[PDB]
């Protein structure tokens, strides 16, 4: 309020309204996220008991010095919202917006972007938090640096080792349990998400439109993607949850191995 300085809205949606903004006291470039109250459907609760979003309790948990995740680094209760005061790389770009610009990315670009992409969620999941929303909209590009980062938990979860029967992220990036029985669990289902992200890198787009391909599984090339590449997406696209590869196995697999240092992909494809 008299803390931060407001700049313009990078953009709206399901996830609320996202403003560029300063932090005055020292210039830090921040992100301004507000949140509608009547919107939020799980809270949580901190240890004192104030009852927060969800989506808080699930940052705070994430954060850290570690760079692939977004870092919440305030927030502010207000009648009718909460207001997130997030880091903001400068200048960013999301990948949503990378792809559409630059197209199906070449795959040394790819794999570097995915292996950043395996470590983010790693570390979502060594700290008991699942995000259920992993897409390109969610991935935001430093591009001095080459790092990504993983954005918006307003889909997330505890993590846990049951089933889940209730899911509020991205249908196109769900898996094909959550489309027939409502039904998955998180690692898998986050597996699918990363196949289906890793096609819309090589490919440029996303493999499925709508639930009927989704169930049928059968994935469809329109780009010179090498054999390993494909590989690996066919093998995290299994309709079977237990034939899904591990964090381990994907990043052991051969189309991983080399990847390029986050500033070397700075310096070779992105200036
Ligand atoms: N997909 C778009 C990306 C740019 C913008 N959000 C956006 C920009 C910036 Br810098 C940081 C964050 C953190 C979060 C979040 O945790 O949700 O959203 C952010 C608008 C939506």
């Amino acid at each position: 309020e008299s803390q931060y300085q407001v700049g313009p809205l990078l953009g709206s949606g399901g996830f609320g309204s996202v403003y560029s903004g300063i932090r005055v006291s020292d210039n830090l470039p921040v992100a301004i996220k507000h949140v509608e109250k009547d919107r939020i459907s799980d809270w949580g609760e901190l240890p004192n008991g104030t009852r927060v979003p969800m989506e808080v309790v699930l940052l705070k948990k994430v954060s850290s010095g570690f760079s692939g995740v977004i870092r919440l680094l305030d927030w502010f209760e207000r009648p009718d919202s909460f207001v997130l005061i997030l880091e903001r790389p400068e200048p960013v770009q999301d990948l949503f917006d990378f792809i559409t610009e630059r197209g199906a990315l070449q795959e040394e670009l790819a794999r570097s972007f995915f292996w950043q992409v395996l470590e983010a969620v790693r570390h979502c999941h060594n700290c008991g938090v699942l995000h259920r929303d992993i897409k390109d909209e969610n991935i935001l590009i430093d591009l001095n640096r080459g790092e990504l980062k993983l954005i918006d938990f307003g889909s997330g979860a505890l993590l846990k080792d049951t089933v889940y029967t209730d899911f509020d992220g991205t249908r196109v990036y769900s898996p094909p349990e959550w489309i027939r029985y409502h039904r998955y669990h998180g690692r898998s289902a986050a597996v699918w998400s990363l196949g289906i992200l890793l096609y819309d890198m090589v490919c440029g787009d996303i493999p499925f439109e709508h639930d009927e391909e989704i169930i049928r599984g059968q994935v469809f090339f329109r780009q010179r993607v090498s054999s390993e590449c494909q590989h690996l997406i066919r093998w995290c696209l299994a309709l079977r949850p237990s034939d899904r590869p591990t964090f381990e196995e994907i990043q052991n697999h051969p189309w991983m191995q080399d990847v390029l240092l986050p500033q070397e992909t700075a310096e070779i494809h992105l200036h």
